[PDB]
């Protein structure tokens, strides 16, 4: 089935700010996860057309990915760190919902999620 448009990444009507926590989420968390050997399926929206997954967006109605998260952080789309953390969590949960436990893609997500959690544990205090 057709892909949906990717998630919104810029909103001129949405107020903006820079915080040490958002800067960390971009320069440490996103960067580190991006470079991980298992990152590639998570670096862009799931192309369900190319992958022949006609039911993907019947099941997943809140898609998310790290390509989108990168843009959101760049465009100061987020007011707070929790919005961004929520997007990462959504990204992983979608993968877990659509797939069978122990599947390759799930082991890949679990490793990335482990690393994510280790990094957010070291989220700096809001300065
Ligand atoms: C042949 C092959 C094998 C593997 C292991 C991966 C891929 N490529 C690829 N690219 C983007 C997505 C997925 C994917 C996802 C998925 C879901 C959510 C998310 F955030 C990230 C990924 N969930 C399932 N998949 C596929 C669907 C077809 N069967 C393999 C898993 N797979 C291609």
């Amino acid at each position: 089935s057709m892909n949906p448009p990717p998630p919104e990444t810029s909103n001129p009507n949405k107020p903006k700010r820079q915080t040490n926590q958002l800067q960390y989420l971009l320069r440490v968390v996103l960067k580190t996860l991006w470079k991980h050997q298992f990152a590639w399926p998570f670096q862009q929206p799931v192309d369900a057309v190319k992958l022949n997954l006609p039911d993907y967006y019947k099941i997943i109605k809140t898609p998310m990915d790290m390509g989108t998260i990168k843009k959101r952080l760049e465009n100061n789309y987020y007011w707070n760190a929790q919005e961004c953390i929520q997007d990462f969590n959504t990204m992983f949960t979608n993968c877990y919902i659509y797939n069978k436990p122990g599947d390759d893609i799930v082991l890949m997500a679990e490793a990335l999620e482990k690393l994510f959690l280790q990094k957010i544990n070291e989220l700096p205090t809001e300065e």
